[PDB]
């Protein structure tokens, strides 16, 4: 489109965007374990709670991005799991969130990272691939080319991050390394790189820098198109004692928020959150996505 009014609305904000950009270029809010919205038993809470509304209220947010994670039942299902946990919350209950959000909004598109997450009930039948691949994505909201995917091939589909090593069917981006707890890069495909940031469990003042840090970077390296960052502003720690994810996100977003705002970058990157809400000052997903303004 050609107004930069058009990035304001949230269930649409990738409207105004060139069909022509890669999705690396754009810069995309996320949510970071996106389906633990529905844990409320307290321990839990302090624990697995990364979130507090639902995958949809998150999409009408502007979140484009869902970290989803999933463990492989008896019933041969995929289902969300934090850790060792089940939500209650299914891979099938994702997919149609996402199928009717993406039909209410065919501008869009959703990027999904699917990692496996815990181990394979006993009596599954088949590998957490192909149950995967043969029983889900041969479904066609998802994307299946590969390569450094542009906006126009996805508008209408769902583009898979893939977080696990097994597969065999073609789409969305390669699996690669990505090692426990820091900030690395490594390639994707022959046309793609990728920088990410993600130290969870780190002491709030490493976490803050690392952010900025990987930010500065990417602000800077803005004109390439070939090469995807992903900062995750999420922080992991001892819980039960207000050293929850709740806590954190309650000032690192704001802080982050403003740090976008002040410094008026051009692109971004990928910054995968937790608590997508409207409490906090000033909303780091909204700054996120005016970031864009620059594409527009």
């Amino acid at each position: 489109a050609s107004s930069v009014n058009e990035l304001e609305n949230w269930s649409k904000w990738m409207q105004p965007i060139p069909d022509s950009i890669p999705l690396a270029r754009i810069s995309i809010p996320g949510t970071h374990d996106s389906g633990t919205f529905k844990l409320q038993n307290p321990i839990k809470q302090v624990w697995g709670m990364t979130q507090e509304y639902d995958f949809r209220y998150q999409m009408d947010h502007g979140a484009r991005i869902f970290d989803i994670r999933g463990r492989l039942t008896d019933d041969n299902t995929i289902v969300l799991h934090h850790g060792p946990l089940y939500l209650y919350v299914t891979l099938h209950e994702f997919i149609n969130e996402a199928k009717q959000f993406l039909k209410d909004n065919p501008s869009e598109t959703i990027i999904m990272s699917l990692k496996k997450e815990y181990e394979d009930m006993k009596g599954a039948e088949d590998s957490f691939s192909s149950t995967f691949e043969k029983k889900y994505f041969v479904d066609p909201i998802f994307l299946k080319t590969e390569g450094n995917i542009k906006l126009g091939d996805a508008r209408g589909k769902i583009v898979l991050l893939k977080r696990y090593s097994g597969s065999n069917e073609p789409g969305g981006y390669n699996n690669f390394y990505w090692p426990d707890n820091e900030t690395f890069t490594t390639t994707v495909n022959q046309n793609a790189n990728v920088t990410v940031q993600d130290k969870y469990k780190v002491s709030y003042d490493e976490k803050v820098k690392s952010i900025k840090d990987t930010m500065d970077e990417t602000m800077n390296n803005s004109e390439d198109l070939n090469h995807l960052y992903i900062n995750f502003t999420s922080l992991s720690s001892g819980g039960t004692a207000w050293n929850s994810p709740y806590y954190y996100a309650s000032y690192i977003n704001p802080e982050i928020a403003n740090y976008i705002k002040q410094k008026n970058p051009a692109r971004v990157g990928w910054v995968i959150q937790d608590y997508i809400n409207e409490k906090w000052s000033p909303l780091l997903y909204q700054e996120v996505i005016r970031a864009n303004k620059s594409l527009i």
